[PDB]
């Protein structure tokens, strides 16, 4: 599978520093090397150089809107670039606010994509519903066409154009959703599988129904936005907003292996990895190793084993 | 959902002190506040004042029969009182022996109730089969009509009248059952889902079959007697008789969410929480937080999110 | 169930010392006593006395071939002996290389047996595909008829005769398979349920399909070769090659309970238990206790409870 790696060291979408290091710790663990060994042609586009934003003043309750907005704006352009070069875009970043740029950029080249959002949260608060002002909890609001009129013009996002419909997205792993978010979620009739649905149906059925919903009418590019907090903190503790009772390591690997086999993975986000947020060094390694294993599975790594098309015994 | 909280600080049904504190640690964690914030009208009936029982002498192998018996007798009256006030009875207690009083009291106002017993044990030993004499392991024996003649008249339980049939109870989570208990269990044809059944069927099917069995012929009030040791000690370690390989946090929350949605929850017991039995302070907090999360789910708290009936965006 | 215990204190199939102690730590934990208390007639054949092998020189990359080979050769004879005495053979050992002797010996008396291999690995490397030379990772290669011509004559295994077909074996729990192994696995059309299959289908369906495949046409003796690393290291950490994301304790007990109920268990291997490989004493106890619980379940121990055919209340 042909890949284009983009590093997004940015953390202004949220209050806990350390997420900007996600790209480095992930590369440090050998992500590019590991992909190569696998069935992959990898190209590194480097880490996006996010410059200073002068009057980066809070817009009402919304914090660092200009920084976050500009950051996503640049990412969007970079992703659009890799999608034009015929490669799957692989974004390694800080907070999830960056999904605004990743998906928007991706939608420019492939406007018919479907989104799979693995997270413990919906990240669908609007600048009007958010109680914290942190943009990593509002990305989805800026991308949905349905909310095109329910969202203020926030400084830094003038370039944004809702690129996806509420029917072109599926959530998996929800377990900490705000009342404001739940209202929108239900109201817009968005497809979701909270941990409740995962418990009831099992991850196999969950994946079956997720893919049926998105690709039923016709095949289309798939964008996987993966927030490492979607998994239980026992596997990914080094992250900003961990919530107990999440996806197990196995379910995380099952989700990606499934997506891989569709042959339609077109964009991937590996977000919220914060190397500074571990209670111990081990917690950091565990989290990084899990993030890597998840990425590798998106690109072919199977638990049953792997091999190319030829004779091994000679 | 309208609630009536009753505190049952009693631990004489078993040998490990500290369970009497269950009510306090649970209230301390903010259980009443949390319920209020939720969709609930809560009323506190306080903690039952269990007085001294003079000749509280062991009846054969049976320990503290008079204390345990009197304790349940008082609880029964209190529960009956809250059920008459049109409220769901919420018992926070010490050992599970108290289920004798909770269910008996509940059955007085709603004789057609069905019981769901989440426990790693059957607690169905009789004063004749028990090898320990501890009453927290025999509650079910005193409540079943089928055993009305297979149980001696124990000092302190003269007031007891078997109120439920073997066909009106379902166990979930069994994994440590005595030979004497298994004989009764099988013999009486009682419906059960041991961890074996949970593994085979999955918690979704388990809940489906549990509810179908109990409410198939007709709807009826549901009593959930929850022994925190039903869950794996990795989630509820601060408890007297922990057994490995139990319900996960997710399965525990799935069980309650399901029961909540039936709209028939009429009585609830949250037992065996022992703040003194943790290997570390954290183990105590973990256990208490889990007990609370379980209770909250019984009364509406959903993992997919919550909100009331109105317009949020204004 | 009638049992014949054979101790196999050998570790030359792999590089990490300590596995030879498996038999002792398992007996120390009270395995024989526990089986007796259960529904079992146990007979101890003692620990096979593995003598020194002079020129135990490496055959190419293959290490300790003569030792490993002779060890399995002796085991085979002992197992054949217990199968002739009408008993289920219970092998407690060191590394998995011993499966060569256990299965070969078993096949001599019951040539129609079917094998269930619970492991995180396929242990199917050939002396030609192995990159380490360790025989505990190649047992399956020496037992398969299909590979009768794809395997060199290794010093110490002249006595070996491929006794099982690729269609008479089922793997459960795979998650770390070498490219060379995957090629063979797929090529020979061997039935397997990697953790991927376990995640998708659930352990209940997995067991159903495993047993249907092996006993569909006709009933036949079942041999369970259990590598403790098949389970997740969180339950069996004291083992040589642990891999994350494995079978849970519950799934491990579900697998054995199922096999037990077929009434066809005819041979059992409990391998790779290494008392010296724990990070803490507790990790060693945990691993040993889990190995025991698994064995007990193979012989009748049920989570729902147990009892014999008579009247308990008198
Ligand atoms: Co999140
Ligand atoms: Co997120
Ligand atoms: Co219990
Ligand atoms: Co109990
Ligand atoms: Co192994
Ligand atoms: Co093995």
């Amino acid at each position: 599978r042909t890949i284009g790696i983009i590093g997004a060291p940015f953390s202004k979408g949220q209050p806990r520093g350390g997420v900007e290091e996600g790209p480095t710790v992930l590369r440090k663990a050998g992500l590019l090397e590991k992909l190569k060994e696998q069935e992959c042609d990898v190209k590194d586009y480097g880490d996006l150089p996010f410059a200073d934003i002068p009057n980066d003043s809070p817009f009402q309750i919304v914090k660092n809107p200009r920084s976050v907005g500009k950051a996503s704006e640049q990412l969007a352009g970079k992703v659009a670039e890799v999608k034009k070069n015929g490669r799957i875009s692989l974004v390694l970043g800080g907070d999830h606010s960056l999904a605004i740029g990743s998906i928007s950029g991706h939608a420019r080249v492939h406007p018919d994509l479907g989104v799979i959002w693995v997270d413990a949260h919906t990240d669908i608060n609007t600048p009007l519903t958010t109680t914290s002002g942190n943009l990593h909890g509002q990305p989805v609001s800026f991308l949905l066409k349905e909310l095109k009129g329910k969202i203020p013009d926030v400084p830094g996002f003038s370039w944004v154009t809702p690129c996806i419909s509420a029917k072109d997205i599926v959530y998996i792993g929800l377990r900490d959703v705000d009342p404001g978010e739940h209202y929108i979620l239900k109201t817009l009739g968005i497809k979701y599988f909270s941990m409740t649905e995962v418990d009831r149906l099992g991850i196999g059925k969950v994946m079956e129904e997720t893919l049926s919903y998105l690709l039923g009418r016709k095949k289309r590019p798939i964008h996987l936005s993966f927030d490492v907090d979607g998994l239980d903190p026992s596997f990914t503790p080094a992250t900003g907003t961990p919530v107990v009772g999440g996806l197990t390591y196995r379910e995380g690997l099952y989700i990606t292996e499934e997506i891989y086999k569709t042959g339609l993975l077109s964009g991937l986000d590996i977000m919220e990895v914060n190397p500074s947020l571990g209670k111990t060094p081990e917690e950091v390694t565990r989290t990084v190793n899990t993030a890597v294993a998840i990425t590798l599975a998106c690109f072919g790594l199977a638990r049953e084993g792997n091999h190319k098309p030829i004779d091994y015994l000679n």
